[PDB]
C-alpha cells in the first residue's frame, strides 16, 4: 500500500548553529508529497533505499528495533546491521551468516555502541560517512503519517565506508511503519531563534517551491519570478562523412625493417582507407608517442584528408629537439616541427635494428648551415662549411667542417648514443573531406527536430532543416553577420541544409501571494508549445493558466500583451490585457465636459536619496590581516588606494545627497504653540514630543515599515536621523508657516489657509474654490491623511522604492560578503586557512588567485555601486528638485509633483530616502455641455479672457477650465477681435455689458 | 541572439503601443491636457489649440482668425515629415543609432566567442575535444575568464547604456507628461 | 551547453546571478520605461466616426 | 556637536504674514563641468609600448 | 583568527561544534576540552582619519 510523505522528513545538514535565518543547501532531501510505502507489524520485506531514506514507525510498545543496510544485503560482502532501544544504539558489520530473513528475538569486521509515538529517522551515506538523524513525537491519526512539520537531529556520524541502495527493518518477535526516498535537491530551512529547524521548502516540488527557493523565502509576494532556462534537449545525434575503400598501411609503415637519415628523411602516405589509430597508439612497437595540443585517444574521433609518415633516425639524447619551441642541430639543419604544431610524433629506441658492429655511420645529420631550415624541409648538399676567416679549401680545420656527421651506432652504445627511430605524423587535417577515418561511420539524417550533429568534423547542436541556400559547387559552409553557422551541405549527398538554432527561454512562475493561494501558472518565454493545461501566446507557451476570452486590466504582466491574475472554482487566469476601458470620448465640434466638483488627493511619492555609506578597507577585505597578502597586493600598484578613493567619493556624495535634498533650509525653523491652521490637521505630520527622536507620527509609521566586520565599515551619516528629522521638521514648519518663501530668501510667515489659496492660483483654479469650500477641503486633506495612516499601517508594501533600495544595498553587501566564501579557483576561500595550510611560493599563487578574484569582486561591487550611486544621485537631484519645486515651490510641470494639478508637498523623512505627500487637485464630477470657439455680438467675435465658453443646452456661460462656476458672459471676462465671418464655428449668443445696467439705471 | 542571448518581447505589443499612442493622441485631440489630470474632458480641436496659444503668450484669437492657414501649415508640415522620412537617412539618426549600438554590442558579444583571450582556441568545444582533464580545464578557465570578463564588459556597458536610455526614457516620460499631456513652458 | 565549464563557472559565485539580475533589472526597466512613457493614460480613448 | 544653522520660532498665526520691502540682486556663480580633456589612449601603444 | 572571545548564551544543540552569523561568518564556538560555549565578537578596528 502507498500514502503521502507530506512536508516532513527534514534534518540538520551541518553541525553549525544559525538562528532566525532561512539557510539553504543542496542535499539528499525527501521530495515533498512523494509516496511513502506503508507496512504493518505482522512484515519486513527487503526494500530499495535509493540515495537515502526517511523511515518512521508508529507504536505504543516499540516493535521496530533495528535495520540492515548495504547495496545488496547479501552477506557475500559485509552488511551493516544496527539496533536501537531508545537508551542506546548498537552497530555491527558482518558476513558470518545468521537467519536468512531476520527478526530480533523477544569477517564481522566492525562493531560500535553508544501507534501513540512516531519514532522518526533519516538514514544516508555520503562520501563514506553514514549518518542517522532522528525525532520522536506523540500522534493522534492512527492510519497515516501526521501533517504538522518537525525536524530530525543526528545520533550517529561514522566514516564506515559501506554505501547503501537497499535496506531491511528488524521486528521484535518471539503498530505500523513507513518509508520515503531522499533525492539530491536544493532545499530551504527555517532556523528559529533557538537554532532549531521549524519549516522547509522543496525547491524541486513545484513552480511555487522553485519561486520560494529563488527568493530564499517561505512567504512569496504576488508576481512573476524567473527560474531556470528551458534549454530544449536535442532528441537525436547525427554523424556524416564521405565513405572510403582501403585499410591503412600501418604494417608497411611500422613493421617493415627499413629506415633513413634525418637530413634526407623518408615519407609514406596514410590515405583512401579506413583506420584504427589505436593500432599505433596502444602498440608495443614504440617507446613514446609525443602529442602536442592533442591526446592520442582523439585520433579515432578525428578524420583526415591525408597523414604523412615523415621518418628518420637520430641518437637517443637528441630526440629532445623534436618539440615546438626547440633549437639545436637536428631542429636547426635537418627536420623541424612548427612552433604552433598540433598533432603527434612516434619515437622508439632502434638499437635493435639500426646499430651495427664497429658502429653504424650510414644514418646521418647536418652539423652546420648559413641559416636554420623551415618546418618539414629537406637539404642534401655536402660541400665544406666555413666559419673561420682562413678558407677551408676542401678539408676540415679550426672553424672549417664537412657539413654532415654520424653517431657510430654500436649495438652496445650508452642510451644517449643509441639510434632512435622517429616518425613525425605530418597531418593533412582540414575542413576538406577526409580520405581516412576511424569507426564513426554515418548515421541517418534528421530534419525539423533539434539534434546534435557532426559533418566532416564541423560539430554542434540545432534544428537541421532543408532550405533554398544554394551553395556554389566548391562552397561547403554558410554563415551570417557574426560568423555563426547558418547552412551546411552533406558530404555523401550534395543537398543543402539550414542549421536553425535550438530552443531556449526563461521558465517563469506566475503566482498570487502565498497567503491568498498556492495555485500557480508557468510561462515559457518565446518557446513553442510543441517542444514543452498548455496554451500558446506571442510571448510563448503558458502552462497551468486558464486562457480567458474576456480582458481584465493588467495584474501580473506575462509578455506581448498577456497578463495573469487569480480569479474564478478560483483559477489563475491569463488574458490579452485590457489597457483599461475603451472610453470613446463623447466628442464633437461643439461638445465640452466641464467638471462641477473636485477632490483633493494626497498621493504619496517615495524617493531614495542616500544609500548606506560604506568604506571597504581594501587591504583588510582582500587580505584578512595577512602579511603575505599585504605584500602581494602591492604588485597591483595603486589599485586598492583607487578603490578606497572610489568608495570614499561615493560616501562623501551620500552626505552631499542628503545635504542637497534636506539642507535646503538655512535655519532650523520650528512650529508654534497654537496650531491655528483653518481646519488642516497637521498634528499627524508635525513633530511628536512623546518619542526619543522628534519624528512626526507619520514619519514614525514610515520609520517602522522600512527595515559588517570583514573590513566592511558602515560609516554614519553626517546628519543623524534626528538631525534629518530636524531638517524635515524645519522644511515642513517653513512649508506650513511660510509657504514657498523660505527657499527664495528668509522664511516669510503666511497663514496656511492663505498659502493654500496661493496653491489654488498655481493650478488656474481661482482661489475662492478653496475658501468657499474651506472646511470640506480641510476634511478631504485630513481624510486623505487618515487614508495615508491607514494605508501605511495596513500596507507595509506601500514603501516599495526605499525598501527596494535598502534590499539592493543589503544584497550588494551580502554578495560582497558571501563572495569571501568563493574560491575563484584558489585552494580555499578563507585566507587565514590558506596561510595555516600553505607557505612561500605555494601560498603566493593561491593568495594571488584570491587577490585576483576578491579584487575583481570588489571592483565589480565598486563599479555597480558607482552606477547605482549615479542612479541614487539622479534620484537625489530629482528629490532636491522636488524639494525646491514641490516643497519650497509649486511646480507647473505636469505630473512632476504627483498626478492631478499639484497644490503642495510635505517632506517626511524615511530611511535612506524621502517621502513627499503631494497634495493635488483632481476634478471628480464631469458633465456634458454645448460649447463654441468664440461668440458673436455686434458682428464682433469675442473670446474668454480666462477659461472656456459653455452652455447647459439652452443658456450661455463662461467658466475656468477645471471647475464649473458658470458666470454670465461679459465684456470683462471676454476680449474682442475682428468680425464673425472668418471664425469657423462661432455661435450667435449676446455678450452682456457691465456698463449697460448702469446706462439703464 | 542565439548563444543564450535571449531577446524578450516588450510587455506592450507594437499594436498595444499603437493603441496607447492612439489613446494619447485621441485624448490630446478630443480633450487636450485634461486627460492627464483626471478623466478625458472633451473639447473641440480648434478650442484645444486655442488653449495652446495662451500657453505661449500668443493671444488665442490669432489661431481662430488664422485657423485655415494654421491647419494647412500643420498639414504641409506633416507632408514634409512624410517626405523627410521618404528620403533622408539623418531624419531618424538616434533610433537607427540605438538599434545599431545594440546590434554592435551583440555582434561584439558573439564575435568575442571567436576571440582567444590567450587560450589555444576560442571555440570551447575545441578544448573539450583535444585536451584531457586539468590542462583542458586551465584553457577553459582562460576562456571563462575572458568570456566572463567580456560578459561583465557587455553588462557593464549595457548598465551604463541603460542609464543613458533611462535618462532618455525619463526625458520621454517627461516630454509625454509636459508636451503631450500638458504644454511645457520650459524653453527649447 | 556543457558540463565541465558550467561547474568551473560556479567558483566565481554571484557574478552570474548578479549579471542575470543586472540584465533582468535592465529588462524590467525597459518595460517600466515604456509603461512610464506611453501608459500615462487610464482608459484607451478613441476618436469619433467624423 | 554641529549646528544645523540657527534655531528659529517662525512668528506664525492665522493672521500673521511677513512681506519683504527690499531685495538684493544676488549674482550667484554656478560652475558646471561640461567637457574634459579628450584623451584617446590607444590601447595598442599603451599596453604594448 | 583574532577577536574578542566571550562566554555566550546561544543554545547550541549537543552535536553542534560552531555557530555563524547571517552572512555565513564564524560568530560563536565550543571549547574542545571543557565544552564552554563562546562568542567571537570581532577584533575592534577602523580608519585613523
Ligand atoms: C505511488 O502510489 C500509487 C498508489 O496510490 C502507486 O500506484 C505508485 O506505483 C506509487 N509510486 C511510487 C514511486 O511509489
Ligand atoms: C539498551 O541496550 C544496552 C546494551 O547495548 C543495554 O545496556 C541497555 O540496558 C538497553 N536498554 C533497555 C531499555 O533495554
Ligand atoms: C573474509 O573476508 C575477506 C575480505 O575482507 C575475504 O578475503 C575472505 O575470503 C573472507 N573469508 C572467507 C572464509 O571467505
Ligand atoms: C527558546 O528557548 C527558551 C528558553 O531558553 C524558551 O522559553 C522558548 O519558548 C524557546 N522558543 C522556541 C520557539 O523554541
Ligand atoms: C557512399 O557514399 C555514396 C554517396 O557519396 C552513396 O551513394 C553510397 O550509398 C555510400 N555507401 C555506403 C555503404 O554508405
Ligand atoms: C494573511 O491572511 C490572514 C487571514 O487568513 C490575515 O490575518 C493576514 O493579515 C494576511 N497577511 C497578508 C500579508 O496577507
Ligand atoms: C509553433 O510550431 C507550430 C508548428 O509545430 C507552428 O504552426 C506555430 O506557428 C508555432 N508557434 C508560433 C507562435 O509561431
Ligand atoms: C471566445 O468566445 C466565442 C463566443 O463568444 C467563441 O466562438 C470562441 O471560440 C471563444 N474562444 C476561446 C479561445 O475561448
Ligand atoms: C454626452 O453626450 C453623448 C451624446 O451622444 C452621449 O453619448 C454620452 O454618453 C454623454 N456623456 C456624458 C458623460 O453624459
Ligand atoms: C459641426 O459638425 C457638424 C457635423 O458633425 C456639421 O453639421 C456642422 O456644420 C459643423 N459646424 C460648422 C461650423 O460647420
Amino acid at each position: 500500500a502507498y500514502t503521502n510523505s507530506f512536508t516532513r522528513g527534514v534534518y540538520y545538514p551541518d553541525k553549525v548553529f544559525r538562528s532566525s535565518v532561512l539557510h539553504s543547501t543542496q542535499d539528499l532531501f525527501l521530495p515533498f508529497f512523494s509516496n511513502v510505502t506503508w507496512f504493518h507489524a505482522i512484515d519486513n520485506p527487503v526494500l530499495p533505499f535509493n540515495d537515502g531514506v526517511y523511515f518512521a514507525s508508529t507504536e505504543k510498545s516499540n516493535i521496530i528495533r533495528g535495520w540492515i543496510f548495504g547495496t545488496t544485503l547479501d552477506s557475500k560482502t559485509q552488511s551493516l546491521l544496527i539496533v536501537n532501544n531508545a537508551t542506546n544504539v548498537v552497530i555491527k558489520v558482518c558476513e558470518f551468516q545468521f537467519c536468512n530473513d531476520p527478526f530480533l528475538g523477544v569477517n564481522c569486521t566492525f562493531e560500535y555502541v553508544s501507534f501513540k509515538n512516531l519514532r522518526e529517522f533519516v538514514f544516508k551515506n555520503i562520501d563514506g560517512y553514514f549518518k542517522i538523524y532522528s525525532k520522536h513525537t506523540p500522534i493522534n491519526l492512527v492510519r497515516d503519517l501526521p501533517q504538522g512539520f518537525s525536524a530530525l537531529e543526528p545520533l550517529v556520524d561514522l566514516p564506515i565506508g559501506i554505501n547503501i541502495t537497499r535496506f531491511q527493518t528488524l521486528l521484535a518477535l518471539h503498530a505500523a511503519y513507513y518509508v520515503g526516498y531522499l533525492q539530491p535537491r536544493t532545499f530551504l530551512l527555517k532556523y528559529n531563534e533557538n537554532g532549531t529547524i521549524t519549516d522547509a521548502v522543496d525547491c524541486a516540488l513545484d513552480p511555487l517551491s522553485e519561486t520560494k527557493c529563488t527568493l530564499k523565502s517561505f512567504t512569496v509576494e504576488k508576481g512573476i519570478y524567473q527560474t531556470s532556462n528551458f534549454r530544449v534537449q536535442p532528441t537525436e545525434s547525427i554523424v556524416r562523412f564521405p565513405n572510403i575503400t582501403n585499410l591503412c598501411p600501418f604494417g608497411e609503415v611500422f613493421n617493415a625493417t627499413r629506415f633513413a637519415s634525418v637530413y634526407a628523411w623518408n615519407r609514406k602516405r596514410i590515405s583512401n582507407c579506413v583506420a584504427d589509430y589505436s593500432v599505433l597508439y596502444n602498440s608495443a612497437s614504440f617507446s613514446t608517442f609525443k602529442c602536442y595540443g592533442v591526446s592520442p585517444t582523439k585520433l579515432n574521433d578525428l578524420c583526415f584528408t591525408n597523414v604523412y609518415a615523415d621518418s628518420f633516425v637520430i641518437r637517443g639524447d637528441e630526440v629532445r629537439q623534436i618539440a615546438p619551441g626547440q633549437t639545436g642541430k637536428i631542429a636547426d639543419y635537418n627536420y623541424k616541427l612548427p612552433d604552433d604544431f598540433t598533432g603527434c610524433v612516434i619515437a622508439w629506441n632502434s638499437n635493435n635494428l639500426d646499430s651495427k658492429v664497429g658502429g653504424n655511420y650510414n644514418y646521418l645529420f647536418r652539423l652546420f648551415r648559413k641559416s636554420n631550415l623551415k618546418p618539414f624541409e629537406r637539404d642534401i648538399s655536402t660541400e665544406i662549411y666555413q666559419a673561420g676567416s682562413t678558407p677551408c679549401n676542401g678539408v676540415e680545420g679550426f672553424n672549417c667542417y664537412f657539413p654532415l656527421q654520424s653517431y657510430g651506432f654500436q649495438p652496445t652504445n650508452g642510451v644517449g648514443y643509441q639510434p632512435y627511430r622517429v616518425v613525425v605524423l605530418s597531418f593533412e587535417l582540414l575542413h576538406a573531406p577526409a580520405t581516412v577515418c576511424g569507426p564513426k561511420k554515418s548515421t541517418n539524417l534528421v530534419k525539423n527536430k533539434c539534434v546534435n550533429f557532426n559533418f566532416n568534423g564541423l560539430t554542434g547542436t540545432g534544428v537541421l532543416t532543408e532550405s533554398n541556400k544554394k551553395f556554389l559547387p566548391f562552397q561547403q559552409f554558410g554563415r551570417d553577420i557574426a560568423d555563426t553557422t547558418d547552412a551546411v551541405r552533406d558530404p555523401q549527398t550534395l543537398e543543402i541544409l539550414d542549421i536553425t538554432p535550438c530552443s531556449f527561454g526563461g521558465v517563469s512562475v506566475i503566482t498570487p501571494g502565498t497567503n491568498t493561494s498556492n495555485q500557480v501558472a508557468v510561462l515559457y518565454q518565446g518557446v513553442n508549445c510543441t517542444e514543452v493545461n498548455v496554451f500558446q501566446t506571442r510571448a510563448g507557451c503558458l502552462i497551468g493558466a486558464e486562457h480567458v476570452n474576456n480582458s481584465y486590466e493588467c495584474d501580473i504582466p506575462i509578455g506581448a500583451g498577456i497578463c495573469a491574475s487569480y480569479q474564478t472554482s478560483q483559477s489563475v487566469i491569463a488574458y490579452t490585457m485590457s489597457l483599461g476601458a475603451e472610453n470613446s470620448v463623447a466628442y464633437s465640434n461643439n461638445s465640452i465636459a466641464i467638471p462641477t466638483n473636485f477632490t483633493i488627493s494626497v498621493t504619496t511619492e517615495i524617493l531614495p536619496v542616500s544609500m548606506t555609506k560604506t568604506s571597504v578597507d581594501c587591504t583588510m577585505y582582500i587580505c584578512g590581516d595577512s602579511t603575505e597578502c599585504s605584500n602581494l597586493l602591492l604588485q597591483y600598484g595603486s589599485f586598492c588606494t583607487q578603490l578606497n578613493r572610489a568608495l570614499t567619493g561615493i560616501a562623501v556624495e551620500q552626505d552631499k545627497n542628503t545635504q542637497e535634498v534636506f539642507a535646503q533650509v538655512k535655519q532650523i525653523y520650528k512650529t508654534p504653540p497654537i496650531k491655528d491652521f483653518g481646519g488642516f490637521n497637521f498634528s499627524q505630520i508635525l513633530p511628536d514630543p512623546s518619542k526619543p527622536s522628534k519624528r512626526s507620527f507619520i514619519e514614525d509609521l514610515l520609520f517602522n515599515k522600512v527595515t559588517k566586520f570583514n573590513g566592511l565599515t558602515v560609516l554614519p551619516p553626517l546628519l543623524t536621523d534626528e538631525m534629518i528629522a530636524q531638517y524635515t521638521s524645519a522644511l515642513l514648519a517653513g512649508t506650513i508657516t511660510s509657504g514657498w518663501t523660505f527657499g527664495a530668501g528668509a522664511a516669510l510667515q503666511i497663514p496656511f489657509a492663505m498659502q493654500m489659496a496661493y496653491r489654488f492660483n498655481g493650478i488656474g483654479v481661482t482661489q475662492n474654490v478653496l475658501y468657499e469650500n474651506q472646511k470640506l477641503i480641510a476634511n478631504q486633506f485630513n481624510s486623505a491623511i487618515g487614508k495615508i495612516q491607514d494605508s501605511l499601517s495596513s500596507t507595509a508594501s506601500a514603501l516599495g522604492k526605499l525598501q527596494d533600495v535598502v534590499n539592493q544595498n543589503a544584497q550588494a553587501l551580502n554578495t560582497l560578503v558571501k563572495q569571501l566564501s568563493s574560491n575563484f579557483g584558489a585552494i580555499s576561500s578563507v585566507l587565514n586557512d590558506i596561510l595555516s595550510r600553505l607557505d612561500k611560493v605555494e601560498a603566493e599563487v593561491q593568495i594571488d588567485r584570491l587577490i585576483t578574484g576578491r579584487l575583481q569582486s570588489l571592483q565589480t561591487y565598486v563599479t555597480q555601486q558607482l552606477i547605482r550611486a549615479a542612479e541614487i544621485r539622479a534620484s537625489a537631484n530629482l528629490a532636491a528638485t522636488k524639494m525646491s519645486e514641490c516643497v519650497l515651490g509649486q511646480s507647473k510641470r505636469v505630473d512632476f509633483c504627483g498626478k492631478g494639478y499639484h497644490l503642495m508637498s510635505f517632506p517626511q523623512s524615511a530611511p535612506h530616502g524621502v517621502v513627499f505627500l503631494h497634495v493635488t487637485y483632481v476634478p471628480a464630477q464631469e458633465k456634458n455641455f454645448t460649447t463654441a470657439p468664440a461668440i458673436c455680438h455686434d458682428g464682433k467675435a469675442h473670446f474668454p479672457r480666462e477659461g472656456v465658453f459653455v452652455s447647459n443646452g439652452t443658456h450661455w456661460f463662461v467658466t475656468q477650465r477645471n471647475f464649473y462656476e458658470p458666470q454670465i458672459i461679459t465684456t470683462d471676462n471676454t476680449f474682442v477681435s475682428g468680425n464673425c465671418d472668418v471664425v469657423i464655428g462661432i455661435v450667435n449668443n449676446t455678450v452682456y455689458d457691465p456698463l449697460q445696467p448702469e446706462l439703464d439705471s
